[PDB]
Order: structure tokens, then sequence, then C-alpha cells
């Protein structure tokens, strides 16, 4: 049968000490709540009802593109009240899963088991085994069904030794939710309407509640503060790294690896320590990434080596290229196959053709460079003091001598040769050699202050 | 009542294999003994008696400014002998706490409890629970008082199972210390005068000894070698990071964060992996620090982003500035609000005014740059081959073309424009355009070696 | 008596998802099998028989220089069959130790104990204690001898609680191996000839089998996939770091330190976080290495400080030199004592004499620079567009002004002074001052687009 999700995401998150609401804090570069939305979508949820409240305007700006029903809750009166805000939209004969926007690590796999376990007209409750369950609601089983959730303050001696506790995550059909939520009261020390009370209500109705245990405690943990958030981040990154290792990516140290997006990879890829991969990154076969590299939204071809401390963003690199160390590729950098980019080089919105080399102390911006060019150390593309910024076009087989300025807009045709120290303002023709005529004064017998 | 401290700091630290004495090795950038001095000061110690010996001259140079009584011990004859060196300076009616200079993690909070627990004319002894107490002196309690410390070699079967052991840290009044230290003997296998024996002596006198348990084993651990020192360092850094996380600083990975000094922070600060903060650093609201940055003695204003692999020292950065990646700020760099400093740029002892940009492959030293200037790629401030190094003064709204050398001392007035490739030796006036007249030789039909 | 080793190294390593065979994957920069070859050599092995198969051509290219007997196995029919391939080469009266090429952490010390424990005409079997021994062959002891290895599926209730299990590593004399290997059958579920069966065969012969327990589980672990490989890497790096710490090297964080080769060190060396040491590196007394440095095949003299994010390869650095931050030394860089190399500087195949400074935004390649030279910011050595690349020779006490190009081949004699912005193509004589005569156009009243 069909499925929809309710995600509880209204909290202020006071102990984050932030201007953001609780669920917008990121794990692996995306809001905690976005992790939960994605998991709900992967489960096959038809609708996702997002209960929100605090930091409402920020929620709407940061999650503007999410396919959710925006359910604006004006007051937090407990979890049952929050779910009831979405209940008018539940289909009678769809399953509804309730999830927490501050618990981003919950897995598709655990939730599939939870859904499959739900008996007709009953509830599947997600539980977790703790070595120290003190403070948490104990699961009481009679046969294979949950007959009660007994809170710490009510439990007798034997019940206190129960390690299985309630997580608050559960699945039931939409009609059952509508019926039982209307029967939840707030007669308790907090004066809140607790979703937890659905278990008692289901048992009152001779409906079955079945428990499913989470495989991992971290799977169900939420973050109330940034220390807990960092714990979630580390667990998530380790799990991501472990998956990649098992797929055949050599990550030298999975504790010093960060993925904040998606990684597509070939075979025999090697990633050294302290690499950060962000956005959508594709690495071909036998790509080697050296220590300290940052790759964001990049495509790297087969057999490329990126040497240490290279930072690349929104760039494409052709097969057998060599980049780094200390190379900077800025958005729109497109390096062809067999190119070479070296230390203290910055390439921005430029194409560099096959076999060309830009190996030192150079800025190339808004440029087209052809194949088998030699761009000398200290070369800079620049503009006049004007309005917009124009293009430098360099053909194939061009030699550009060291410390030359290329002043856009300018074109240098195939086979041209430019001497060191030149200022190029006029177009250079095919097979034209341009050399600067210097005037020097030579003074003999100049004794240095020494 | 008043309090003074005695810190035992005379050791050679042979297993460090160092020319330094034991307690001068650093944790978080400061000598282990300095941690203990500071803790003693925070407890409210009136006097701090520093028992020193080995590496005496180094102790005096490295701790020259510490408010301690320098008690030079000529021979190490045991801990009681060391404390007795300071005893002539104890006030009869002040409390004295004994601390170890190689155990830097001891907390103010534990020591406050220790002091409060001390009965009149008695001793408060700091103890610690170990899962494997083998080798350590077992605490024997009768009622709530310590009647003996039984060493491993003397303990019977049941005593060996006692997990509570002696740390050697204790508090008693000055008069009691003077009396009991004079009664300590050295009749034991080591031939040493042990401070430990004060417990037996107090019990001989019908004085009460009360135990206080350390909350953490690491709190009382000392470092005898650099492996142990690195364990202390990691524990300390984790604790510092955890405190900052709970205060609302987003530290992406607390295991890859180092603070070696003090950090003042606003709200919503984000610090990526492998950042080192040294000296006194102040970060405003919503500061973002990218991976691999090193900040030492810096003030950063609100809304500044420091991009990866930037190294800043003794510098000030105004609000909404953007620094990095691969930027270097050297001492005396002062960047105004809304400034931009980019890759492979070095700024030393220079002021850069509001809105100005220095984005590539540039050295600016000993300079004043005004507001809304454009400092082109490859620009260098330099000097004549002379004696001292002079200043470059650039006004507001100046454009400096790429690969220009500014030869100090020189002044460039408001609104001036300098063409690329220029050598500026003479002052440039207001609204003056300076462009280099190049002489080039053009040779047609130059066929490259290809 | 003499010793030889057999190393099992034929596996495909399917779950690595690699074009390499299993044992060529690296730990600390060298193939797993090379670790085991080296350990075998350190034990005093006269012959090392390398059983290989899958990825045969790669094995031969990657291990071409190893002193092993290459035993090419055409089919994997079990571990006994593999060892039997080498058996014709066993001396009757030498001991033979059997090792696994995918278990690189096995120690010399454990193996020495194993060998010493072997009774005449018997076997010493390496075992390991596991908290969860499920799936592994249980060691049955009667007296102090191993009478059986009982597999999981055969063990009774009490045998299943045995924590001691078989590793498959063992020592016996060559004649015993020849005899017993010929009696191993393949009547089991896998249809394989198991080396394990030698224990049963020895007991059949009234020969003694003695167990020796591994000190560490990780010591005997193999890597079947890259997740396991990364676990081995981390354990190995920690152990290496711990050894260095105990020798007196201050490694600020041993979890963020990598050694991939050998390190020779003096006293009071300090290594900050995220340093990688590769190949053969020698550091003198009081060398300080800042964060993010990479040193490969380098010799560093006493009292050198390498500041953060410096990358050095195949280079020598004299005493009291200062390198970094953001410095690049490429192969053949030789820096004398008291030299200074600064940010965004690249030195390649060049010698730099005592006291000389190259502090910013410079490339020096194929050069000899003498003592007490001042190489200004933006200086570049370059070549004509030609064939091979020629040498720049700079004498002692030379000043090279900022943004000067030195066009090889060229010689600059002692005491020469070169003005900023110069292009040097002709040799400069002793005490010759060369300054560029610029032509500038000055336009007054140029109002900037503002
Ligand atoms: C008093 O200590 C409080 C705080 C104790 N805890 C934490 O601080 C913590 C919270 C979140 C993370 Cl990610 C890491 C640690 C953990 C300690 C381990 C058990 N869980 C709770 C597991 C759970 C999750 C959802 C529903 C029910 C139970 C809380
Ligand atoms: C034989 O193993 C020796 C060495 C055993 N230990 C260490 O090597 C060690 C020492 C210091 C650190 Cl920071 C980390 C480890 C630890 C193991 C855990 C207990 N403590 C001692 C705790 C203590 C501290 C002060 C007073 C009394 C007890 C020593
Ligand atoms: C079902 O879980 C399988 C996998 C379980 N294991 C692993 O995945 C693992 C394997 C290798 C490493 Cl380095 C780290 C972990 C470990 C878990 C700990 C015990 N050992 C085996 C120890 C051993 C080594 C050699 C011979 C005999 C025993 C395997
Ligand atoms: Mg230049
Ligand atoms: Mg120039």
């Amino acid at each position: 049968k069909a499925l929809s999700a309710v995600i509880l995401a209204a909290g202020k998150g006071t102990r984050m000490y932030s201007d953001l609401p609780k669920v917008l804090h990121t794990i692996a570069g995306k809001p905690m709540v976005k992790h939960v939305i994605d998991t709900a979508h992967q489960l096959g949820s038809e609708n996702i009802h997002l209960i929100y409240g605090h930091g409402g305007d920020l929620m709407r700006t940061h999650l503007a593109n999410e396919q959710v029903n925006w359910v604006l809750q004006t007051e937090q009166l407990g979890t049952a009240h929050a779910v009831q805000q979405a209940a008018p939209f539940f289909k009678d004969n769809e399953n509804i899963v309730v999830l927490y926007g501050d618990a981003p690590l919950i897995t598709k796999e655990t939730l599939e088991k939870l859904i499959e376990a739900k008996p007709e007209n009953g509830i599947a409750l997600l539980t977790v085994n703790l070595d120290n369950p003190t403070g948490y609601g104990r699961i009481i089983r009679e046969n294979g069904n949950v007959v009660a959730i007994v809170e710490q303050k009510d439990a007798n001696a034997e019940q206190l030794n129960i390690k299985e506790v309630n997580t608050g995550v559960m699945v039931s059909d939409g009609a059952s939710f509508k019926k039982w939520l209307a029967r939840v009261g707030n007669n308790n020390a907090q004066g809140e309407y607790y979703l937890t009370d659905l278990i008692a209500l289901a048992n009152q109705d001779n409906c079955q509640v079945v428990a499913v245990q989470a495989t991992d405690v971290m799977e169900v943990e939420g973050a109330n503060n940034r220390l807990q958030l960092a714990a979630l981040e580390r667990y998530f990154q380790n799990k991501q790294a472990s998956k990649l290792l098992l797929e055949g990516v050599m990550i030298y140290d999975p504790a010093r690896f960060d993925l904040r997006g998606t990684l597509e990879h070939g075979k025999d890829v090697e990633i050294d320590v302290n690499v950060i991969i962000e956005g959508n990154v594709k690495l071909g076969d036998r790509v080697k990434i050296g220590t300290g590299c940052v790759l964001k939204n990049v495509v790297i071809g087969n057999d490329v080596e990126i040497k240490p401390y290279s930072v690349l963003e929104d760039s494409i690199v052709g097969e057998k290229a060599a980049i780094g160390p200390f190379s900077r590729l800025r958005p729109g950098a497109e390096l062809a196959a067999e190119t070479h980019v070296g230390n203290f080089v910055e390439i921005k919105k430029s194409t560099v053709g096959k076999g060309s080399k830009v190996n030192h102390l150079t800025y190339v911006g808004d440029s087209e460079i052809g194949s088998n060019c030699n761009i000398g150390a200290g070369v800079i593309t620049c503009n006049y003091d004007g309005a917009n910024k124009f293009k430098t076009i360099i053909g194939d087989d061009v030699f550009v001598g060291s410390d030359t300025q290329l002043v856009a807009p300018v074109k240098v045709a195939n086979g041209a040769t430019i001497g060191a120290g030149t200022t190029i303002t006029r177009d250079v023709g095919e097979n034209e050699l341009v050399i600067t005529r210097v005037a020097q004064r030579h003074i003999q017998g100049w004794q240095r202050p020494i």
C-alpha cells in the first residue's frame, strides 16, 4: 500500500546557540532535515508533511525546492499535536511514518523493516537497545507485541533492567492516526500531547503493536547541540568512507576524509589523507588525489594525478592530466587531456588544450588556450581599467615567455612565439615572434653596501 | 581561609630524551608546568612555590614572568623532601595544595572539592579509581576516612581488589605540613622521603584523612615520555573543542582541531577540519574558516570568510572581508571591511582600505593602501638595494595594473591609474595615468622548433 | 639451525575491485607482500619462496628486485598445495616458516618465539585469542601440546567456548613438511588441500605440536578488501608514531602523522599535525616541521624550521635554514646553511649558497646561487624557446631586483646588482649594476570610470 511521511521540524534548537532553527544545521553539507526528506523519498513516500515553526522564513529559503507539504505549526504542544497538524491530509488506507528532522541518520533499510512489520490496523514501533536505558521509556513485551511503554519514574525493579526503549518513530495507517490522535490527552507533568500515547490507545482498541529494533543506536540519535551534531557528522563520514572502501576506492585514512555530496568513481582510485569532496564529483579510473585537496563539482578523467594542496571547483579535467601541487582551478576551468598545471597557478573560466602546460606562478582568466602551448612562469592575463572583462585567445603551438602580460581582448595565432617580459596588447599573427627591446644602463664598479 | 600551592617541577624527564627538563614540554603551546601554575592561580592561591632543579636555567628563561616562589632543590630525595623545601614559607593557618608539574590536566573543579573536603587539622587526599590498580597504593577506608595507603607488595588478597588508589595530590594546613614533614623517614626500598607517609602520620595524630575521587583518570595523569604527552594533548584538545561546540561554535571535526591559546567567538562561527588557532584569537559572528587554516594572534570581524590554506599572524581583518585560499597575512597586516585578498598573496605590515582587492600572485609590504583600490595580479612592492626598507603609500580609488613594481619610498595619489608592466619609482599625482611605452621587435615567419 | 620462508601470495583479491593482485596493495607506501618479505629477511631467512599466480606480470615488475624464489602456481587448490610447490627446495634440516602475503603486520618478535618453541621433528603453530571465535578452528590442548584444531561446524558445546584459534602460520623442519604435505588430502566441503591438516598428521606420527599465542590480533590480520587494508594502515602508522614518540620525537598528534619509508632523527625534533614523511628522510637536532608538510627523500640539518604547507622532494637543507610556509623544493634542490626560502617559491635542481634568501613568488630552476644573495620577489629563471634547458649561475653577494627574468644560459658575477623589472640575457660582471631604462607616458587629468 501507499506511504506518506510526517517530519517533525519545528524546533528552535536553543542549545545550538544559533540564528538558524534546529534542523537547518548541516551534516555532510546538507541540512539535517534534508537527509530525512531524502530518506522518506527513497522509501517511496507519496507525500511528505513537514511540520515547521521556528525560523520559518529560513526554513522556506533553505528548503525552497523540497517536495514537501508545508505545515506551519503556531505552537509546540507535543509530538501528537504536531502530527495531528498533518493528519487532515492522511489518506485512510496509506501507511504514515513519523520521523524527526533532527535525527538524520535513520536508514531506509531500518524503515523498510519497520513498515513491513506493521500489522493490519496496528502500529510498528521503532525501538533501540541501550546499555544504560536510564531516563527512557521501557518496552514491555507480552508475546511478540508491545503492551506498554513504561517511563523511568513509573518502572518497577525488573522493568528498570529492560534495555529496549522507545524511539518515538512509528508507522500506522492514516485512518488509525486520525482516530487515535484525537484521543491523546495532555495529563502529564509536561502538559504535552505525546505521540507515545498512541501505543496505549492502540492496545485499548485491541490493535497490535509490534516492535522493530534499530540495528544501530546512532541511527536514531538526534542533535540538540553542536557536540552531538559533530558526533553525527563523524559517524556519517565514517559510514560513507567505509562504503567507498568496500566499492574499491583506496582511502588512505577514512577518519581524514570528507564527502559532502556524491562521488562517482572508477577502479583503482587513490585518495590520500585530508581530502574534501563536495557537490557532485566524478573520478575516472586510476585517479590519484594527493593530501589536502579540495574538489567541488568537478569531473576528472582517467589516469589524472592531482598533487597535494590543490583546490578545484566547477571544473573539468581530461585524461592523463597532471595538476598541482598548490594549483587552483576556479569555476569554468576546462583542461584537456595530457595538460599540466603546476604550483601557484590559478585558472579561471578558461579552456586549455591538449598537451599544454601552465606550470608556475601564473594567472589565466577568461581565456582559450589551444593544444601544445607552453605558458611560461609569471604569465598573467589582465584587462584594461574599464567595464567588463574580455577574452584572451591563444592558438595551438604557442610559446609564451615568462613574466609576459596578455592584455585582453587579444588573439595570439597558431605557432606564435612571445619573448619573456613582454606586454602583449596587439594581436599576434601566425608564426610571429615578438620580443621586447629593453634599454639597460650598465654601471661598472658599483660596490654594494657591503 | 587562605590557600597556597606547591608545584613539584624538578625532574630531568630522562625518557623524553630532551635537552629540556620534564615540565617545560608543551601541551596546547604552553609548558605543562604553566598549566598547573594557572590552575593554582585560578583556585585563588596566594603563593605558588615552584620546586625546581634540573634544567634550572631553562626553567628561569621559559617561565621568567610567572608569579612563583623559586625554590631551587639541589637533590631529589623524595616528594616529602621537595615539599619541605617550601615549608618554611607556609603560613600556619593557610591551606596548602601539593601539585605535580608534569600533570597539567588537573581541574580547578576537582581541586575545589578537594580543598572543601579537608577536615580541620586533617588532610584531603585525591584518589582515583582504576580498573587495573596493580602497582598502585590502595586506599583503605574505615568509616569515611582513609586509615592507610597499602602498597601493591604489602596488600592481602581482598586489598588487591580495591580499585581506589592514591594520586599523591593532597591538601592540608601549613602548620600540619611543617609538623608532619619533619617526621617523614626514608626507611623503604627506594631510600626516599615520600609525601605519601603524611597519611600514616596524620592517623598517628588522631587527625582525619578524607578521600576525594577524581572525576577523570586523565585529570591526574602525568607525562614521563612523549607518547604520554601526546595522549594528554589529544585529551586536552578534545575537551577544548567540546567546550566550544557546546558554546555554539560549529567545529566540523573536533579530532582535527587545535587551539593553542584562547579563542573569543561570536555566534554561528564555522571551523572546518584541520584548523589551528594559536595565541589570542577573536572571531566575530558568522565567521567561516576553511580547511587547513592557521590563525595566530588575529582579530577577525563579523561575516568574514577565510578560504582554505590561509595562514594569518598578528593581523586584523574587518567585517565582510574575504581572504584566501592560499593567502598569507604576516604581522601588522590590517585589512579593512569588505576587502578581498586572494591566492598566492602575501601582505606584511600594511593597511588595506575598505573595498580594496589584492587577488593574485602579489606581495604588499610596508604599505598603506586606501579604499576601493584594485591591486592587479603580479604586483610587488620592493626596495632599492640600500639599508632600511621604506613605505609605499597608495591613495583611494587607485588602479594598479598587473605585474607592476612599486619601488619604495613612493606615493600614488587618489584616483591614479597605472598600466600593466610598469616600474613606479616616482610619485604619481591625483588622477594621473601612467603607462609603459614598450619597444617590441616583430619577426614574421618564425617557425618554432616543431 | 637455518631458516627459510614460504610466502603465500597468489590471490586475485577480488573484493579489492582492482587490476592489481591482492598482495601488491600498499601499507605505508609498500606492497603488503614486501612487508612480509622484509620480516622474513630480518628473521634470518636463507631462502624466501614466493608462491605467486594472479597478476603474475605485475608481481614481477613491482617486486623485481626482491631476493625471492619465484614459484609460479598455475592453480589454487589450497594452502597445502601452495606450500608443496616450494617443498622441493626445502633443506631437510632447515626450519621453514609459512607466512601470508596479505598479512603484513606479523612481527619479527612473535615469529622468533614461534621458531624457538618448535620441538624437534614437530610443529610450532601460531594461535590467537578472540573474544568472538565463531567461525574459526579451535585449538584443543592436552598437556601443553595441540592435539587438534576443531572447526566451528564440528565443535561441541564446551569447545565452542574456546577463545584460542588457528592462524595457519606455522614452523616445521623441511623434511617434515615434505613428508606430511604428501599426505594431505582434499576430502572436505571446499575440496581443498589445507595446510591446517599438518597438525593432525603430526599427531598421527607421535610428533609434538606446540602453540604460541600472538601478542596482538592485528598482527595476524589479513586484508581481503580496502576497508581492512585501511585498518591495517592505521594500526601500522600508530605503531610507527608510538615508536618515534618513545624515541623522543614530539609528534603533536600520532593519529595525524604518516611515515611511508624510514625516518632518521636527532633530539628535540617537533612534527606538527598532518605531516607526511616518505622515502628516506633524515632530520637533525631541533628540526621543527609545521602543519601540512610533505617531505620525500630529504636530508634536513640541525635547527631547521619548515613552516606550514611546504612540499620538499629529493632535496638537502643545511643547518639553521628556514623554509616555508608554502615553499616547494623539487628534486635536486640543495640549500646551504642559514638560507631562507619563503612563500610561493619553487626551487628545482639548484644550489643556493649560505645566507641567501629567496622569499617570495619566485621560480629558480637549473641554477647555482652563491652566498649572501638577495633574490627579489617575482624573480624567474627561464629559457629561450629551444631544445634543452640551460643553467643560470649567480655568484656571491648578488642583489637581484624584484620581477627580474634571468634568461639562461647566463652568469652573474660576485657583487653584481640588478634593478627591478630587468630582463637579463647577457652576462653581468663583478660589481656591475644593471638597471632598466623605462619609457613612460604620463597623462594628467585621467578620470577613472568612477
Ligand atoms: C543523560 O545523557 C543524555 C545524553 C546522552 N547521549 C548523548 O549525549 C548523545 C546524543 C546524540 C549523539 Cl549523536 C551522541 C551522544 C546519548 C547517549 C547514548 C544514548 N542516546 C539516546 C539514544 C536514543 C535515541 C533516540 C530515542 C531514544 C534513545 C543519547
Ligand atoms: C605499567 O603501566 C604503566 C603505564 C600505564 N599508563 C600509561 O602509560 C599512561 C600514562 C599517562 C597517560 Cl596520559 C596515558 C597513559 C596509565 C594507564 C592508566 C592508569 N595510569 C595511572 C593513573 C594514575 C595517575 C596518577 C596517580 C596514580 C594513578 C597510567
Ligand atoms: C564475520 O566477520 C568477518 C570479519 C571480521 N574481521 C574483520 O573484518 C577485519 C579483518 C581485518 C582487519 Cl585488519 C580488520 C577487521 C576481523 C574481526 C576480528 C577477528 N578477525 C580475524 C582474526 C584472525 C586472523 C587470522 C587468522 C585467524 C583469525 C577478523
Ligand atoms: Mg611577475
Ligand atoms: Mg614583469
